[PDB]
C-alpha cells in the first residue's frame, strides 16, 4: 500500500484465495509461486482481473518487472509436475513488508 500498485497487490491475494487453491499457490513454504497449469490459469482469473486474457502477455510482462524463472531453457521440459512454471523473486516473500514497494518496471 502507499505505493503497491494494484499490479503486485493482486498478485498478493490472487496467490492466496481458495478458488485458486490449484492453479497458483506459494511454493513449498513461501519463497515465490508456481502455476502448474497454465491453460485455466488464464481464462479463468485474468479476466476477473486484468481483463485481457493473453498468456504469454501476463509472463512477458513479469521480464518486465525482474523475475526469473529457473524452467523451460534449452533443457527437457516435457510434461512433468516438479519442475511446473517456478516463478522465483528475492523481492516477493511473506514477511518483509517491503518487498513490494521495490519492484517497478525497470
Amino acid at each position: 500500500g502507499s505505493g503497491v500498485p494494484a499490479f503486485l497487490a493482486k498478485l498478493w491475494r490472487l496467490v492466496d484465495d481458495a478458488d485458486t487453491n490449484r492453479l497458483i499457490c506459494w511454493t513449498k513454504d513461501g519463497q515465490s509461486f508456481v502455476i502448474q497449469n497454465q491453460a485455466q490459469f488464464a481464462k479463468e482469473l485474468l479476466p476477473l482481473n486484468y481483463k485481457h486474457n493473453n498468456m504469454a502477455s501476463f509472463i512477458r510482462q513479469l521480464n518486465m518487472y525482474g523475475f526469473h524463472k529457473i524452467t523451460s531453457i534449452d533443457n527437457g521440459g516435457l510434461r512433468f509436475d516438479r519442475d511446473e512454471i517456478e516463478f522465483s523473486h528475492p523481492f516477493f516473500k511473506r514477511n518483509s513488508p517491503f518487498l513490494l514497494d521495490q519492484i517497478k518496471r525497470k
